[PDB]
C-alpha cells in the first residue's frame, strides 16, 4: 500500500469530514480491581501524550508496494486455491438488494450502527433513516444508488480503543476506513453468496474461520491440522498488501464464477479517502472497513502462504497445505517441518514483513501448546479430551474490563468477557467473579456461574 497523493479535500470537490476528537472510552468500575496498562487511542494530532506527528503515525502504514505484477508461483497459487474452492459449489449469482441489506442464511444483515459513509455522513443522514428492519424495504436504497452510484470515497475515522502505552506515545492508532453504504451494499450483492458460503465453511477448504464460533469451532481444527503446525505474524498486513495481491485475487474470482465482477477489487486497490479536510489516493493497501474486509483479506492470505511455500519449497505439496486464516491472523500446517523464519525471507520479496508467532524474538516450532489463534490457546477439556477449549489468557480480559463505552452496556460488556474467561479454569473463572462482586456495579449484574457455563458449552455441541 502506498498513498499516491494527499491534498485538501475542496481541491478536487469534496467537503470536510467531521470527525469526533473525544474517546468514548472512560474508566470503570473495575479500573482499580484490575491490572491493565493500556489506555484510549491517540485521536487527534493535538493529544499531550503524543510524542511524534500523529499524521504521521497514523499513515506510516503504508510501508510502499514491493511488486508490479502477478509471478509464477502466485499463479501457481491462484490455481490452487482456486481449485479448491471449486469443491464448494459456491452460488455465482448476483445476490438481491434486499437479502444484501438485510440478510440472509450465512449472511448478517446490514450492521445499522455503523457509518453510512459519503456522501451521507456530509448530509447528516443515518442508516435508520434509510433502512427498514422489519419492512425489508429497498426502496429507498434502490433510490440512493440511483442517484450517488457507486465507487465513492471512503471516509476514515481514526479507531477509538485502548492501546500499549508505547502505541499512544508513537501515535499509532489504527484506522478505520468505512466504504459508502452504496459501495458496501453493491459488494454486497455482488458477492454476497460468496461471503455466506464462506460463514457457512469455515475450515480448511475455503482456508477461513471468518463467521466462525470458537467455542465449537476450537474442537474441529486439530482435526483439520496437519501433523506439523507452523504460523506467524504480520506487521501492518492490510497495509503493506501490493496490488499485485489484489490481482491475484481476482483470478481466483474469475476461476470461480465471479469475473463477471472482478471490478469491484479495484476499488479496494486503487482507492480514494477521506479524512477531515483532506482526500488521499492509495495504491495498493486492504480498506479495514468494507463489505468483505476479512474474507478478502483471508483470501489473500491463503495466496500469500501458498506462494511462499511453492517459491521456498519447490516440490511442495499444497494438497496437504491445510490453513485457515482470518484476514491475517493464521493457523496452518503441513506433513513436513517448514522454517517460518525462510518463510519470512521469502515474504519481504513480495511486500510482507512477518515475524515469529505471538511477538516471539526468534522463529520457534510451533505446537498445539503454544500456539494461538485468534489471542486464544488450545486446551482439551480434562473431562472430554476430545472438546477443545479456546483460551484466551486474562490478561487481555483484564485490560478490557477496566474500562467502558457506555454504562448502559456494562452488563453485556461484562458477560461477553465471561464467555471468554471460563476457560481458563474455575479456580480463576472464580477469582475473575470474586474480584467483580468486590464493587456496587459488579455485584448488580446477572453473571453465569462456572458450571453453568460448562453445561451450556457441553450442551452446545
Ligand atoms: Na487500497
Amino acid at each position: 500500500g502506498e498513498i499516491q497523493w494527499m491534498r485538501p479535500s475542496k481541491e478536487v470537490g469534496y467537503p470536510i469530514i467531521n470527525a469526533p476528537s473525544k474517546t468514548k472510552l472512560e474508566p470503570s468500575a473495575f479500573h482499580y480491581v484490575f491490572e491493565g496498562v493500556k489506555e484510549p487511542a491517540v485521536l487527534t494530532k493535538n493529544d499531550p501524550r503524543l510524542k511524534t506527528d500523529f499524521e504521521e503515525a497514523i499513515f506510516s502504514k503504508y510501508v510502499g508496494n514491493k511488486i508490479t505484477e502477478v509471478d509464477e508461483y502466485m499463479k501457481e497459487a491462484v490455481d490452487h486455491y482456486a481449485g479448491q474452492l471449486m469443491s464448494l459449489d459456491i452460488n455465482t449469482e448476483q445476490m438481491c438488494l434486499e437479502d444484501a441489506m438485510y440478510g440472509t442464511d450465512g449472511l448478517e444483515a446490514l450492521d445499522l450502527s455503523t457509518s453510512a459513509g459519503y456522501p451521507y455522513v456530509a448530509m447528516g443522514k443515518k442508516k435508520r433513516d434509510i433502512l427498514n428492519k422489519q419492512t425489508r424495504d429497498t426502496k429507498e436504497m434502490q433510490k440512493l444508488l440511483d442517484t450517488y452510484g457507486i465507487n465513492l470515497p471512503l471516509v476514515t475515522y481514526v479507531k477509538d480503543e485502548l492501546r500499549s502505552k508505547t502505541k499512544v506515545e508513537q501515535g499509532k492508532s489504527r484506522l478505520i476506513e468505512a466504504s459508502s453504504l452504496n459501495d458496501s451494499v453493491a459488494m454486497r450483492m455482488a458477492f454476497g453468496n460468496l461471503y455466506a458460503a464462506f460463514h457457512k465453511n469455515p475450515g480448511v477448504i475455503t482456508g477461513s474461520a471468518v463467521g466462525c464460533d470458537p467455542d465449537l469451532f476450537w474442537s474441529k481444527i486439530p482435526v483439520l491440522m496437519e501433523e506439523k503446525l507452523f504460523a506467524f505474524d504480520y506487521t501492518g498486513y492490510d497495509a503493506s498488501l501490493s496490488p499485485a495481491w489484489f490481482e491475484a485475487l481476482k483470478m481466483v474470482l474469475e476461476k470461480i464464477g465471479f469475473g463477471d465482477r472482478v471490478d469491484y477489487i479495484d476499488y479496494l486497490n486503487h482507492s480514494h479517502h477521506l479524512y477531515k479536510n483532506k482526500t488521499y489516493c492509495v495504491k495498493g493497501g486492504m480498506p479495514s472497513a468494507f463489505s468483505g474486509t476479512s474474507i478478502f483479506n483471508s483470501m489473500i492470505n491463503n495466496l500469500i502462504i501458498r506462494t511462499l511455500l511453492l517459491k521456498t519449497y519447490k516440490g511442495i505439496d499444497l494438497d496437504h497445505l491445510k490453513m485457515i486464516a482470518y484476514g491475517d491472523d493464521v493457523i496452518a500446517s503441513y506433513p513436513h517441518e517448514v522454517d517460518a523464519s525462510l518463510l519470512a525471507q521469502s515474504g519481504k520479496d513480495y511486500g510482507l514483513t512477518m515475524t515469529p508467532a505471538d511477538k516471539s524474538a526468534t522463529f520457534e516450532t510451533v505446537t498445539w501448546e503454544n500456539v494461538t489463534f485468534l489471542k486464544r490457546f488450545f486446551r482439551a477439556d480434562e473431562k472430554y479430551p476430545f472438546l477443545i477449549h479456546p483460551v484466551m489468557p486474562m490478561k487481555e480480559i483484564h485490560e478490557s474490563i477496566r474500562w467502558t463505552k457506555d454504562p448502559r452496556n456494562t452488563q453485556d460488556h461484562v458477560r461477553s468477557l465471561c464467555l471468554l474467561a471460563w476457560h481458563n479454569g474455575e479456580e480463576e473463572y472464580n477469582k475473575f467473579l470474586a474480584k467483580i462482586r468486590s464493587v456496587p456495579i459488579g455485584r448488580a449484574l446477572d453473571l453465569p456461574e462456572y458450571s453453568t457455563l460448562y453445561d451450556r458449552w457441553l450442551d452446545s455441541f
